[PDB]
């Protein structure tokens, strides 16, 4: 028995709770703070697009970038008149600006150095038009990470239940989470995955460090989409 | 990072809130409203144990009785002076014989066909003192069985985190049931398996002609345990 995985995770974080709507537009409001024209936006590490979608309502003119072709696959199905980009953040090159460049649900932490960090941060800052603003939701601190931590749901939507664990344990300069998926469709089967992700543990300096080398100014917030605050730049 | 599979059924079925000790004494008073003075009890296809440590309490004089090698090896490991015998329900011989004989939690159901139904529950029978009662909890009938069941939940005990999912459909005269557990223990690992049952669904009718076979007078109650209801039986 089968079962399509970004589906699977789609379904689960909607079940769970986690509203992207919300997100987009606490963003959107975020982004007019610093860039009252903001008329464009780029959505970097995009997934699925579901932040892509509203923030196509909120500007208009947006785009995606995302590395993962099975990403970009489901973006296109959810949305397919956006204009999307397969790519690494690490340094990719589109051809032009917009006013906001935004990175959700901590996809700089797959960036596996500050070296890294700071080429993504720079590229962010080269799509960037005069006056626009850099929004970037990062995965934990080194400081803030609750070492083997454990999540544990289940969640039932449109007929499908899906559990969920992960355990999560530092190693090195990252954390590696590993994650169940079990998944049942009543009738028709229950099906079980694995996922494993690593992400780096950047110092919050770490991540201001990249932006400063981008030129870009830049400031913390603390709480954030996901309780990891928000990292927003404009040019120095 | 490993789990002993029986410690977490265990550990699974004490934090979804089966109560094992109400269960047993639930029982032993079913028991002595047939034989007041009931004074030994085998507990046929005991599991770890988890009963039988109750009835143990109740009746003093008391036996297990299991085909699995591992299930007896954690049933020892919880009773140490308990009188346990590796062995098939459908045709062991004690030389002795006790009060009553009970069979919990839907094990006949694991039989394939009413000829081994019967063989078990006649040894059962063979195994009552006069003025006895036999109680058995079966597995649910063709005519309650929910079709495309899943089942789905989470729990916590002793800092380990248990999520369980059971899916079952039938196929031909039994349910199907492939039941998957997700276990972590924080800063330690975190741990998926799956196991397959198929549990015969015997009509109430073929459960009593057992009884009926054996020499007993049966009397089928309903809700009982895990609502399955229960069927008790007496010398005719
Ligand atoms: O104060 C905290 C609380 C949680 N965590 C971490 O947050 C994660 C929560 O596990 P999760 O599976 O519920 O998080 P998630 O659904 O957000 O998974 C991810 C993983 C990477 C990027 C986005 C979502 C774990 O790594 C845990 O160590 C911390 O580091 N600090
Ligand atoms: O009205 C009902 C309600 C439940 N069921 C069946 O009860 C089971 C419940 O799934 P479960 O995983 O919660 O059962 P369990 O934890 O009691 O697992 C078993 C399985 C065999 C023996 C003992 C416990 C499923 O097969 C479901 O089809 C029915 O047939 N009819
Ligand atoms: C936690 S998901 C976030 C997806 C989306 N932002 C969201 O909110 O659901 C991390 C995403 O980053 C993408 N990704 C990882 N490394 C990347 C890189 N170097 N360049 C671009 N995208 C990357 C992954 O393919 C994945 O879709
Ligand atoms: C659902 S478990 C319940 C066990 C226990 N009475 C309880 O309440 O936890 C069913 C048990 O039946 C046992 N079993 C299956 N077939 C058997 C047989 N033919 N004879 C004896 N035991 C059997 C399995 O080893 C398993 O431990």
């Amino acid at each position: 028995y089968e079962v399509d995985h970004a589906d699977v995770y789609d379904l689960f974080y909607l079940g769970r709770g986690k509203d992207y709507a919300a997100e987009a537009s606490d963003i959107a409001d975020l982004v007019r703070s610093r860039t009252p024209e903001a008329s464009s936006l780029l959505d970097v590490a995009c997934g699925t697009g579901t932040h892509l979608e509203h923030f196509t309502k909120e500007f208009g003119d947006t785009a995606g970038l995302e590395l993962s072709e099975d990403m970009l696959t489901h973006a296109r199905k959810r949305l397919p008149d956006a204009t999307l980009h397969q790519g690494d953040m690490r340094d990719f090159r589109l051809g032009r600006k917009f006013s906001a460049v935004v990175s959700m649900f901590s996809s700089v932490g797959y960036l596996k150095t500050t070296e890294e960090l700071g080429a993504a941060v720079a590229s962010f800052a080269e799509h960037l038009e005069p006056g626009g603003v850099v929004v970037v939701e990062p995965w934990w601190f080194p400081e803030t990470f609750a070492d083997g931590w454990v999540s544990a749901d289940v969640v039932r939507r449109d007929g499908r239940t899906v559990a969920r664990v992960s355990h999560s344990v530092r190693e090195g300069n990252a954390t590696r989470m590993e994650v169940h998926f079990t998944v049942a469709d009543p009738g028709k089967g229950v099906r079980h995955f694995s996922d494993v992700h690593l992400i780096t543990l950047f110092h919050q300096a770490e991540y201001e460090a990249a932006f400063t080398a981008a030129g870009l100014r830049v400031e913390y917030l603390e709480g954030g989409p996901s309780g990891r605050g928000l990292f927003v730049g404009v040019p120095a």
